[PDB]
DNA sequence: CATGCGAGTCAGG
DNA sequence: CCTGACTCGCATGA
């Protein structure tokens, strides 16, 4: 039965009440300048579609959009936001958005659409949007009549799943997570993405011009090396030249074929002088396909600006994610890749970039969640917590742990937070199982604590269902339980883990909301550009710099308060590159 | 041919 | 281990 709707040629009072389920239809996936192709509006007085080109011109509809005590539930309001800031329109008074909501009632679900949100309440009374629109090539906005009677029914949806989802969400005592910290970092990310972060093209188009020089020259020297020519990006050709051509030893296979990763690699090249030119053409080959050719594809070339969306409701850890481009991602590792940091640049004349991260902060949770003595003491002392974890598994004093024994040291660390097993430290370390386990074994005889947690924190899985954070985000584990082995112990390891980088995540979303209310309240013209999880970079201008290096730090320093400090470094500089 | 996606690979935290 | 983007190449549609 089809659902009733005015469709409105002009904006009437009774759309514009206190209280109502908005839609504002943005189709495209990247919701940059694009276009909105619909709105409608549920609320007390009925159900209405309104062209943009009629609402978005209509003083009182844009004044009532605006009015943070006219309050609207939405989903996924980001987006929204977004495409009404590049029409130079602000979206205020969101007191609910359902994405949102869905996410932090269960991220497992990868809810996309209203539909999928709505199903889990066994709303089915709206399609998704993938049957409306359908999907890539075939993409495409339907006819009004078609596209008015989705959209109405989405707000619909939104109208009456609001109440359902809040009260679910204060069960789980997670309807703070969501108004208090949640849906204001969204505001927070929508300023950031559409701020975007200017690019030195001219820098990154010279950068590539001699990364292909380099290419060309080392593609060269392995056609000479193997014999022939073949495709270099090819796992299969390459597999062929190095397994069959090359008599190479296979140390690994993949579910498909010879495996050609750098891990291998590294092992084989001893074997033969092709192998390091096809590790150095890796390198590059990386280099100028993802961060050289294809960010220059996403610069906006009338800014000159990388406009990236960050998709708050996707990990089941509670992290953002970037994409279009991936901001989380640009080199910094290796000195060749880092370069690539140099074409990221203040947007303004004379402004710099900022960028502060927290040291240690997974560790630092984990000390405090465990209330482990022995992590708790050494971050009270900020001591190097590798050298201190290899002084206490190897029973040695700080001047005699070695280089190796650091490394090692820092590889437990490094799983110890993702619950890492013996095969998993193993690979890493390559060492056996036997031995890596020993070397578990020896990090919770010098941390009992940890150990402890581990335990407790598999067994509230299994018990509870679902493991928690420290501002209650939850993700639920239902394969805690199987009676297979390997899949039990990634639960297992979720388990372990969640808490931690979860926890970490929370804080530094927390800090976000903290830092912009500080920037506010001094007036500052400094502003957030990105986040990467445990960092945060902007810019501002250079006679701001001082200030910002005593007020970030310390906002950042000060979000949550645990057994342990946090502790946050910090640098700027002229470019990305410069910030260290 | 054009479109699209699983596999393999590798970048970050 | 949490992510996203790029290549290649078998697969399939309009
Ligand atoms: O001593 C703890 C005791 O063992 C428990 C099993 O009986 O098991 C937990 O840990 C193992 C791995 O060590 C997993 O295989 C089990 O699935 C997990 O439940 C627990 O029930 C009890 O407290
Ligand atoms: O939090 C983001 C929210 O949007 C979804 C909707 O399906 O992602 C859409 O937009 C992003 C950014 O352009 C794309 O990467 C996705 O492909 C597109 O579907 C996401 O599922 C939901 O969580
Ligand atoms: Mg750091």
């Amino acid at each position: 039965k089809k659902m009733a709707f005015t469709l409105a040629d002009r904006v009437t009072e009774e759309m514009l009440a206190d209280k109502a389920a908005l839609v504002v239809e943005v189709v495209e996936e990247n919701y940059h300048d694009a276009p909105i192709v619909g709105i409608a509006v549920v609320n007390e007085h009925g159900r209405f579609f309104l062209r943009p080109e009629t609402a978005l011109a209509d003083p009182q509809f844009v004044a009532w959009l605006g009015d943070e005590t006219k309050k609207k539930s939405m989903f996924d309001s980001k987006r929204a936001a977004v495409a009404l800031k590049w029409k130079g329109i602000e979206l205020c008074g969101v007191s609910f958005d359902l994405l949102l909501a869905a996410y932090l009632l269960d991220p497992a679900q990868g809810v996309d659409d209203v539909a999928a949100a709505a199903k889990m309440k066994q709303y089915e009374a709206v399609r998704p949007d993938e049957a409306v629109y359908g999907k890539g090539a075939k993409r495409a906005v339907p006819d009004e009549p078609v596209l008015a009677e989705h959209l109405v029914r989405k707000a619909a949806a939104i109208w009456e799943l609001e109440r359902p989802f809040l009260d679910e969400l204060r069960r789980n005592e997670q309807d703070r997570l969501l108004v208090e910290l949640e849906q204001p970092l969204s505001s927070i990310l929508a300023e950031m993405e559409f701020a975007g972060v200017k690019v030195d093209t001219k820098r990154l188009e010279q950068m590539g011009k001699e990364l292909a020089e380099q290419l060309g020259t080392v593609e060269q020297r392995i056609y000479e090396l193997a014999g022939q020519e073949f495709n270099i990006n090819s796992p299969k050709q390459l597999g062929v030249i190095l397994f069959e051509k090359l008599q190479l030893p296979v140390l690994k296979k993949t579910k498909t074929g010879y495996s050609t990763s750098a891990d291998v690699l590294e092992k084989l090249a001893p074997y033969h002088e092709i192998v390091e030119n096809i590790l150095h053409y890796r390198q590059l080959g990386k280099l100028q396909s993802t961060y050289i050719e294809g960010l220059l594809k996403v610069v906006r070339p009338d800014t000159k600006k990388v406009h990236t969306i960050f998709n708050q409701a996707l990990t089941q850890t509670g992290r953002l994610s970037s994409t279009e481009p991936n901001l989380q991602n640009i080199p910094i590792r290796l000195e060749e890749g880092r370069k690539i940091r140099q074409a990221f640049v203040p947007s303004e004349s004379d402004w710099l970039i900022f960028a502060a991260d927290y040291s240690q902060i997974e560790l630092r949770v984990l000390a405090h969640i465990a209330e482990d003595d022995n992590l708790m003491e050494a971050f009270r002392r900020d001591l190097d917590i590798h050298t201190k974890t290899a002084m206490d598994i190897f029973q040695v004093s700080e001047d005699e742990v070695t280089p190796n024994m650091r490394r090692q040291a820092k590889a437990v660390n490094f799983g110890i937070v993702y619950g890492i097993s013996d095969y998993g430290l193993a690979q890493n370390l390559n060492i056996s199982r036997k031995e890596a386990a020993e070397f578990i074994e020896r990090y919770f005889e010098s941390f009992p604590g940890v150990k402890r947690y581990m335990e407790n924190i598999v067994q509230e899985a299994k018990q509870k269902g679902y493991v928690t954070t420290l501002l209650h985000r939850r993700r639920y584990l239902p394969d805690i339980t199987s009676r297979n082995f390997n899949v039990r112990s990634f639960a297992e390891r979720m388990a372990m883990n969640t808490p931690i980088q979860g926890s970490a995540a929370d804080i530094i979303k927390k800090a976000m909301i903290d830092l912009n209310a500080r920037l506010k309240e001094e007036r500052l013209q400094a502003h957030l550009l990105l986040q990467v999880h445990d960092e945060l970079i902007l810019e501002a201008p250079k006679e701001e710099m001082e200030r910002l290096c005593r007020l970030v730090p310390e906002v950042m320093e000060q979000a949550v308060t645990l057994r342990v400090p946090l502790k946050v470094d910090y640098h700027y500089g002229s470019t990305w590159y410069d910030a260290k």
